[PDB]
């Protein structure tokens, strides 16, 4: 019934394909968790579905409609189950509308770097929901194997502002309330949906030209940032050029950061990275930008394969470092020096405590380092382009990665990657052949 994730076995609905979220969120007091919601989901199906089963954790549904007609629905524990008048079959789409209100609940589970979900602190409310927190404020197929496009209308007090993933179009104001509209036009996972409300300011930068492609530039600056919380001029353009030369075209229409005066890890929310100031370093800004490809465009089929996101985002830091004239092998050796004193594991995680551990970041990066040094920078760069293309529109798996390596690069290259994928012991540091 559910997606059947190996880490979170109850999330999502098997065969459900949400294609667009049309969300109208109203945040009456930024900084406090209460909110109300009005969302219409455009859903398709990969198998016949008698019901639409959505994740929701906290708020209470008050009304539901299907294609504009009243429909039978029930809220059970962590799910909203909607019985359709007839099954939704592959090739068809329907519009499920849900009216809800209440307090999002955090899924803060010990073994995760955050309590994921709707965050509320210091006059700000914002989404920081990787892996399974979006269900706190949005009835959603809350699994990265079902990315979707988003249109978000955020209604906030006039004194406040709001920013969400997607290009900002309109802002209207009545009765002391402002409503802002953002359109995320390339599909991204539920947790990749950026949404921040509170005292914040929008700052545009000149367009970035990546050959034919134009990438808009916009950052968010919340009030009360520490001194020296900046995006160095020109850095994001150089990062976009260097990363897109490695991975292929940038997947989105805009990139920037939302700098927050809070103490938290950064999250690669689509086109607008949620960037607490304590994480605002060059290497994190690169990391989060790399994730726009590996995580937001190329999405995970199963939360056990987090290293496909975190390892690839981590290896981009070394590609960026080399691009800036630094020694890549020395950085790889630093990754290894930090893993040599830590427990190691195969790259496929089996427990939630492992999905964001040192192996997912650095053992995955060193896995890519072993592959790159085996096939050469030319072959490696052509494989990263192929990888992004092969898994655009299709969730990626560790198995699918190895098969693509054998396919494209050969059996020897596949076996080089596999020793890093499999095996509990940490392999020796990948070093140039010579
Ligand atoms: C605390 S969850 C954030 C994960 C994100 N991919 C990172 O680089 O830290
Ligand atoms: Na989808
Ligand atoms: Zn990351």
């Amino acid at each position: 019934q559910s997606v059947g994730d190996s880490i979170f076995p109850s999330l999502g609905q098997r065969g459900l394909d949400v294609q667009h979220y049309d969300l109208h969120l109203t945040v009456p007091r930024p900084g406090e968790p209460h909110l109300s919601g009005d969302v219409t989901l455009t859903v398709g199906a990969r198998e016949p579905l008698s019901r639409i089963v959505l994740d929701l954790l906290g708020p209470r549904v008050s009304a539901a409609q299907w294609n504009g007609q009243r429909v039978r629905w029930v809220q059970t524990a962590q799910k909203v189950e909607v019985t359709l008048p007839r099954p939704l079959r592959p090739g068809e789409t329907g519009r499920l509308r849900l009216i809800y209100a209440g307090t999002p609940e955090l899924s803060g589970d010990p073994g995760l770097p955050i309590r994921p979900g709707w965050q509320n602190e210091a006059g700000l409310s914002y989404s920081l929901s990787e892996p399974h927190g979006t269900r706190g404020f949005l009835p959603c197929n809350d699994h990265p194997s079902d990315p979707a496009t988003f249109t978000v209308r955020v209604t906030v007090p006039a004194s406040a502002s709001a920013a969400a993933s997607g290009l900002f179009t309109t802002q209207t104001e009545r009765n002391g309330l402002k409503t802002l509209t953002f359109t995320q036009r390339v599909p991204v996972p539920t947790y990749a949906l950026g949404l921040i409300v509170g005292p914040l300011e929008r700052r545009t930068a000149p367009d970035v030209q990546l050959g034919t492609q134009t990438v808009h530039r916009r950052d968010i600056y919340a009030a009360g940032l520490p001194a020296g919380t900046t995006v160095p001029e020109g850095e994001t353009a150089r990062m976009l050029r260097v990363l897109s030369d490695w991975f292929g075209p940038y997947p989105d229409e805009v990139y920037g950061v939302a700098l927050l005066p809070v103490r938290q890890l950064a999250l690669e929310t689509a086109g607008l990275t949620t960037m607490p100031a304590t994480s605002n370093r060059e290497r994190v800004r690169l990391h989060a930008l790399a994730h726009q490809w590996f995580g937001d465009q190329v999405t995970l089929a199963d939360w056990a394969d987090t290293w496909l996101s975190e390892g690839f985002a981590t290896y981009a830091e070394l590609l960026w470092a080399e691009s800036q004239g630094e020694d890549g092998q020395a950085m790889a050796a630093d990754w290894y020096a930090r893993l040599s004193v830590l427990p190691s594991r195969p790259l496929r995680a089996t427990r939630e405590e492992e999905i964001f551990d040192a192996s997912a970041y650095f053992r995955g990066a060193l896995a890519l380092h072993a592959l790159r040094l085996k096939v050469g920078d030319a072959a490696f760069g052509q494989f990263l382009h192929s990888y992004v293309k092969t898994f655009t529109g299709r969730p990626v798996s560790t198995t699918a990665l190895l098969t693509l390596v054998k396919t494209q690069l050969g059996a020897e290259a596949e076996q080089t990657l596999r020793v890093w994928v499999e095996g509990r012991t940490l392999p020796p540091l990948p070093e140039p052949v010579g």
